[PDB]
Parts: structure tokens; C-alpha cells; sequence
């Protein structure tokens, strides 16, 4: 018996279980479908970056629809300390508007405001050093950055030359220096803040920060390799769970919580422990023999993700050294790892394939000439078009107030709804913050070792088109901007400056964008259960008592930026909210 058991030890899972443990009366049990990872050079060094490592196997989406029915292998991790473990590193908050907006939803406590402090309580900040700051354009605020909690983050200590001919190009078409990408707003160019322990520029992952930190204490158990297979019930009470070996051993194990069982699963994992344990649609359980414990149509919709375009390029006058140097110069790669094992310097403090600097926009900031026809076309029609016929009438009203929200943001010059990046080499990143498509997770099977149906629907909602169109035209003016024309670049095919109108453009868009970033979010979306939410405000599954949803499955939909800094943040707010129920 434990106080606590809580489904997947990822970001949210590890924070949680990490703070709960500060009461040495309090036991959590934490059980986690992957190993713990080996310390291994491409974990722990940026420029070894490896994250093949660990990504979850045999997961496929369906044919998308939006994408000429290209099916995509699905990333997501699979390993103590979650994404964390295997992600790039990139450590950035939503804008204030994004939790304004999750509290707008009817979600009481939610706000930039009552996020701000978890925020901080999370983290420690290590500052740049004074010379590569003045050198690199690095600022920060540091009235809103924590000083005393367990995620390490600070920044690499080298940029690539060539950052700089992209920061003034960016500066060039309308992408200022943003002070602090981190107070709530980041319209424009900013340093890319990297979740690394500057003491030893490694990788201060969830293992590490709120694991291994704190392992030392006995209430903290662990259990690596095992899946959470079912949530167990006395009535409408969750008191315990099964758990199976995730390698596929027919042996099943039943453990039981005091208090409360957490899922941390993710977004592709929660809703399948929700629907294997009856709490999910009726449809869909009655079609698979699963007896109801709570009709919740929502479990397993509102699947979001921030999809990414790779655009190739070619170069007639490129800087040495780039990221590129890396791969094609034996001499540079060696020289560069001597350095880093010898001084802990240069371009392996860097994730392998990043820059250092990167920009995100508002629609506005996109598309200064047409932002209101994309507004108007997107208001003009009816939320339910995103979503197929006889979609629970639940699932459209939320929906239809999420869309109403992220219109708001489409008008809103201080939210961001696409990133720019590049990495110095032979390609761009183009990533979409803030689609309006919807997708779906769905068990197939009353199998728990059998993937569920994953169905992105990128692209379904043409609005996405309209604004990924805008994006792409902004990275082409930097890439002709002043500042970078002197390097020579030109677009690669299939791209290419010939593709001149929208229609060329997307054409080549709806072949190469990954639905996916691994930002898999939203499948038990906080919202009123009128609304087609799964959880209430206090992250509570509805018609069940003792089980909540840590992981970012409870979000109602995708942040101005990448999900890791709230991933911790949200995990430190619902461990204090926890502790007020239990007077813990
Ligand atoms: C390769 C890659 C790259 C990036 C990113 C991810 C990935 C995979 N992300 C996304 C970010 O890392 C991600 O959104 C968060 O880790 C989500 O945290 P959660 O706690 O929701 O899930 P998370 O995925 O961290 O943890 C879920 C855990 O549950 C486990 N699990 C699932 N089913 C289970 C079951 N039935 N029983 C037990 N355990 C189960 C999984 O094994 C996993 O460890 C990112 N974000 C960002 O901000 N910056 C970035 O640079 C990147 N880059
Ligand atoms: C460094 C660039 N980058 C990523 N690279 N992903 C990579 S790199 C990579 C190399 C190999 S290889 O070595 O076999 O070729 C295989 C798979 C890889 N993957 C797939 C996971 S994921 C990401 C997210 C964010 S965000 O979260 O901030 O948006 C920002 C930047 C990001
Ligand atoms: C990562 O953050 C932690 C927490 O703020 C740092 O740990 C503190 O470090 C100081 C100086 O070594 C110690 O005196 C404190 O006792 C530590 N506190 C805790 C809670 O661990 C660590 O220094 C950080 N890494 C860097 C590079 O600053
Ligand atoms: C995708 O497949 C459907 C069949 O389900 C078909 O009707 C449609 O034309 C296909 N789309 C493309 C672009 O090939
Ligand atoms: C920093 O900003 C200044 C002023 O715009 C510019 O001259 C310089 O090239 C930039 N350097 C980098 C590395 O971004
Ligand atoms: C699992 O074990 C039980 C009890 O021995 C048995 O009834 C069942 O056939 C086994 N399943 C598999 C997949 O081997
Ligand atoms: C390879 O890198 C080395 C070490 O920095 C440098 O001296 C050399 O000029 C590089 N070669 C090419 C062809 O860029
Ligand atoms: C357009 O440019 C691309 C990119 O270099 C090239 O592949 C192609 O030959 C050009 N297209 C036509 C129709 O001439
Ligand atoms: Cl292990
Ligand atoms: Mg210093
Ligand atoms: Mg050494």
C-alpha cells in the first residue's frame, strides 16, 4: 500500500512525486513504462544529442487527410524523466494570455498571474557569462526567472558565426530583440533557453532534477519497465491500479493508493488508461465490451501537436564554422569534442542541429497585410466543420470555446502563433504554435500492450494552411533579408523561389510538414464537463473520486512556445493543490 501511485514517470510525474515526497509520511509510487536511461553521451551532451535512444516503438498515426493521406511514425518517450530525457533541451513559457485564457475556459485559479510563482519555484537560472551576453545579444529579466528551484537552465556558451547574419536579418523584416522571452510575451529574437546544468553543461533532465536530487529517500519508490494497464475502483473510488512488464509478460500486478492515483501518462498514454478503465466515450467502450465507470466524451479528442516544416537550402558564400561542420569536417567535430571533454567550451554545449537564437510571431507580425481575411474566413465559419459529424455535442461547445479563445489570440499582437529558426546549416524549422485542427486517440483493443489509433488531422481545419502560408513567407524575407543575402542563400527543391503564390507553396507544404514536434497534448482537456472536458479545475477526472490528470493530456489546447517549462511549472502547482486536500 502507498499514499500516492502515480501512471508514468515523466516530466509531471517526477515533479509531482518528487514535491508529495517532501512529507515523510507520504509514500508515492511511481510506475514508469521505460528504463532508466545509462548516463549515455547522447543523453547528457547537447552535441551528441541522441534521442532515438528512447522514443516509445511500434506507434503509427493513421493516414492523414490533411497530408495526402501520408502516414508518420509517432515520437513520444519512453523512459524515466519522460520527454525530458530525450527532447531538444528548448526551454520556454507559453504567453500570459494562454493561462488566461485556460482560466477563461471556466477553469477558477488558472492565470499568468497564479502560474508566475510556479514558474519560478521551478527552476534555477545560471546567467551567461558577461562577455558572451554583450557578444550574443543574450538578455534576461531576472526579477522573473527562479533562482533556488530543481530545473537547471541557463544557455550554451558558443554561438555559430552565422547566428548573427540571422538575428540582424531577423531585426531587418520586423522581428525585434524581445528582452525575456519568459515575462509573458516574445514577439520577435531571443536566445533559446536550454534546460542544461552549466556546472557540468549537461542535460538536468526530470531523472536528474527531481529523481535522482532527491533519491535518498525511502517514501520516493520507483518502477522502471512496467505499464500502468488499468485503474481499479470500490465503486466510484480509484484505490489502486494494475500493472503488466511493458516487455509483454503475462504476468499482472494489482497495487493500491490511500489517497489518490495521478496519471502522468501523456498525452497518448492517459487517455488510454482512462478508456481501458471504463472512463472514456460510451460508444467506444460498449463497442470494445468495457463497462462504464464515467461517460466522458472527451477522453481521447482534442488531440493537439505543433506541426514542423524542414525547408532545404543551399548556400553560395556559407560561414565557417556552422552546425554543419560537425557532420562534414572530421577535423572540426574532433576538435570541438576535445574542447568540450578539456574545458567544457563551444559548439558541443549546444544541442546537435540548433543555433542559438530563434523568433516567434503573432499573426499580425506574420501576415501584416492579410491577418483580418485569415480572422474573417476562420470567425466565418462554423467551429464544428473542424470536427467530424456526430462528434459528441459536448466535444463541439468545447471546441467551439477554445477556437473563440485562439481567434482572440489570431487578433492579439503579443501571442505568438509560429516559431523560425536556423540552425546554421543546410535547413530551416518552421514550426505552427497554435492550429485549430483536432485530432484523436482512441484504444483499439482491450489489449493494453496494443498501440491505440492515433489520428492527428493535421491540416483538416483549412484556416492551418492559410497561417503555416504566412509562416513560411516570413522565414523567406529573412532569408533575403540584407544580413543573410551576403551568405548566398537560395531554397532547395522541392522548394524553391520559382513557388511564388500560396498554392504552389502549400502544395509543396501538405508533402513535407510533420504533424508532429512530440508536443502531444490535450486528450483530458481541462474544461467543464458541458464543455467535453475530463477534468475540473483541480485536474479531477469527472464521476470518479481519488484520481487526477498530472501530464499534459489536461491541457485545453497548445501554448505560445514548447510544452517542457510548463510541463514542470503545471506539475509544481497541482503538488501544492494536492497537499491543500490532504493537509499535507
Ligand atoms: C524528441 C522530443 C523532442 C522534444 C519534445 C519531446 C520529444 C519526445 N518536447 C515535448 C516535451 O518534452 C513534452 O511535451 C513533455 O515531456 C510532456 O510531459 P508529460 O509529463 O506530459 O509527458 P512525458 O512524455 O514527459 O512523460 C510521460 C511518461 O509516461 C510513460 N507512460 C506512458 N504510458 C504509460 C503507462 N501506461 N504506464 C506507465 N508509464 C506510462 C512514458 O514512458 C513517459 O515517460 C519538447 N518540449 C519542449 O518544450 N522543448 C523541446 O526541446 C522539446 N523537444
Ligand atoms: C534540435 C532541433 N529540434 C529537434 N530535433 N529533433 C530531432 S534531431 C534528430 C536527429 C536524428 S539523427 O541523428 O538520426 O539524424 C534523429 C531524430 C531527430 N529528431 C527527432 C526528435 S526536436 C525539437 C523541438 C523543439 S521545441 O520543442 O522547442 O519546439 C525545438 C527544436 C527541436
Ligand atoms: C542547479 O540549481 C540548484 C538549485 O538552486 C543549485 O543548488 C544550489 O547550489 C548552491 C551552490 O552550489 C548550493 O550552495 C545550494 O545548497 C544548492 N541548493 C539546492 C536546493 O540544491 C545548483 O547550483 C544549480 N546549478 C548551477 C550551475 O547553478
Ligand atoms: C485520401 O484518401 C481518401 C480515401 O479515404 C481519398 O478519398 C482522397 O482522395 C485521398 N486524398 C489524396 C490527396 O490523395
Ligand atoms: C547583436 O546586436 C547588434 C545590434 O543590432 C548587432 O550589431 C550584432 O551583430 C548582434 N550580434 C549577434 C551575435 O546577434
Ligand atoms: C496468462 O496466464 C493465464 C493463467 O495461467 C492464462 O490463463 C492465459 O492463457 C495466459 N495468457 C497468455 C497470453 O499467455
Ligand atoms: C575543418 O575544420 C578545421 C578545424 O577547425 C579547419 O582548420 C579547416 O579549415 C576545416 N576544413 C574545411 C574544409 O572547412
Ligand atoms: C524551380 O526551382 C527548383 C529549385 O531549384 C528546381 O528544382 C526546378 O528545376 C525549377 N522549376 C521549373 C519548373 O523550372
Ligand atoms: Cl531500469
Ligand atoms: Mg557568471
Ligand atoms: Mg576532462
Amino acid at each position: 500500500n502507498y499514499t500516492f501511485i502515480i501512471a508514468g514517470g515523466g516530466i509531471s510525474g517526477l515533479t509531482l512525486a518528487d514535491r508529495l515526497t517532501e512529507d515523510p509520511r507520504v509514500t508515492v509510487l511511481v510506475i514508469e513504462a521505460g528504463p532508466l536511461d545509462r548516463g549515455e553521451d547522447g543523453i547528457l551532451v547537447p552535441g551528441a544529442f541522441s534521442p532515438w535512444l528512447y522514443f516509445w516503438p511500434g506507434l503509427v498515426s493513421t493516414p492523414q487527410a490533411g497530408l495526402n493521406n501520408r502516414t508518420v511514425d509517432v515520437i513520444t518517450a519512453q523512459v524515466v524523466g519522460g520527454g525530458s530525457t530525450i527532447n531538444a533541451m528548448v526551454y520556454l513559457r507559453g504567453d500570459k494570455d494562454d493561462y488566461d485564457s485556460w482560466g477563461a475556459l471556466g477553469n477558477p485559479g488558472w492565470s499568468w498571474n497564479s502560474m508566475l510563482p510556479y514558474f519560478i519555484k521551478s527552476e534555477t537560472f545560471t546567467p551567461p557569462s558577461p562577455e558572451l551576453a554583450a557578444a550574443g545579444n543574450i538578455t534576461w529579466d531576472g526579477s522573473i526567472r527562479g533562482r533556488s528551484g530543481p530545473v537547471n537552465y541557463s544557455y550554451p556558451n558558443y554561438f555559430f558565426p552565422g547566428s548573427e547574419n540571422w538575428w540582424n536579418a531577423a531585426n531587418e523584416v520586423g522581428l525585434p530583440p524581445v528582452k525575456d522571452p519568459m515575462a509573458g510575451s516574445k514577439q520577435g529574437v531571443f536566445w533559446i533557453p536550454s534546460a542544461i546544468d552549466a556546472r557540468t553543461m549537461t542535460r538536468s533532465h526530470a531523472r536528474r532534477n527531481h529523481y535522482d536530487r532527491v533519491s535518498s529517500r525511502p517514501n520516493y519508490h520507483i518502477l522502471p519497465s512496467h505499464l500502468v494497464s488499468k485503474i481499479l475502483f470500490r465503486g466510484k473510488q480509484a484505490i489502486g491500479v494494475s500493472y503488466i512488464p511493458t516487455s509483454g509478460g503475462n504476468t499482472t500486478t494489482n497495487v493500491y493508493a490511500s489517497k489518490e492515483i495521478t496519471l502522468a501518462a501523456g498525452g497518448l498514454g492517459t487517455p488510454k488508461i482512462l478508456q481501458l478503465s471504463g472512463i472514456g466515450p460510451r460508444k467506444l467502450l460498449n463497442e470494445l465490451g468495457i463497462p462504464v465507470i464515467s461517460d466522458l466524451p472527451g477522453v481521447g479528442q482534442n488531440l493537439q501537436d505543433q506541426p514542423t516544416l524542414t525547408i532545404p537550402y543551399t548556400f553560395t558564400n556559407n560561414v565557417f564554422p556552422n552546425t554543419d561542420s560537425l557532420t562534414t569536417n572530421a577535423t572540426y567535430n574532433a576538435e570541438q569534442r576535445a574542447l568540450y571533454d578539456s574545458s567544457k567550451q563551444g559548439a558541443y554545449t549546444i544541442v546537435n542541429s540548433l543555433s542559438t537564437n530563434i523568433g516567434v510571431m503573432s499573426l499580425q507580425r506574420a501576415a501584416p497585410k492579410s491577418y483580418r481575411q485569415i480572422i474573417a474566413a476562420a470567425r466565418a465559419r462554423s467551429a464544428s466543420l473542424s470536427l467530424p459529424p456526430g462528434t459528441d455535442p459536448a466535444v463541439i461547445r468545447g471546441y467551439q470555446a477554445q477556437r473563440n479563445a485562439i481567434l482572440k489570440q489570431f487578433e492579439n499582437p503579443n501571442v505568438g502563433v509560429g516559431t523560425v529558426h536556423w540552425g546554421t546549416g543546410s535547413s530551416a524549422l518552421v514550426y505552427h504554435l497554435k492550429p485549430l485542427s483536432r485530432g484523436t486517440v482512441n484504444i483499439r483493443s482491450t489489449n493494453p500492450l496494443d498501440a491505440p489509433e492515433i489520428d492527428y488531422r493535421t491540416g483538416t481545419d483549412p484556416i492551418d494552411a492559410q497561417v503555416y502560408t504566412s509562416l513560411f513567407r516570413k522565414n523567406r524575407e529573412i532569408f533575403n533579408a540584407p544580413s543573410m543575402r551576403v551568405l548566398g542563400p537560395s531554397e532547395a527543391a522541392p522548394f524553391g523561389a520559382n513557388l511564388t503564390t500560396d498554392e504552389e507553396i502549400y502544395a509543396v507544404m501538405r508533402e513535407l510538414i510533420n504533424p508532429s514536434n512530440a508536443h502531444q497534448c490535450c486528450t483530458a482537456a481541462m474544461m467543464p464537463k458541458d464543455m467535453g472536458g475530463v477534468v475540473s479545475s483541480e485536474q479531477k477526472v469527472y464521476g470518479v473520486q481519488g484520481l487526477r490528470v498530472a501530464d499534459i493530456s489536461f491541457w485545453p489546447f497548445q501554448l505560445s512556445g514548447s510544452p517542457m517549462a510548463t510541463a514542470y511549472a503545471g506539475a509544481e502547482r497541482l503538488a501544492d493543490v494536492i497537499k491543500k486536500e490532504h493537509r499535507l
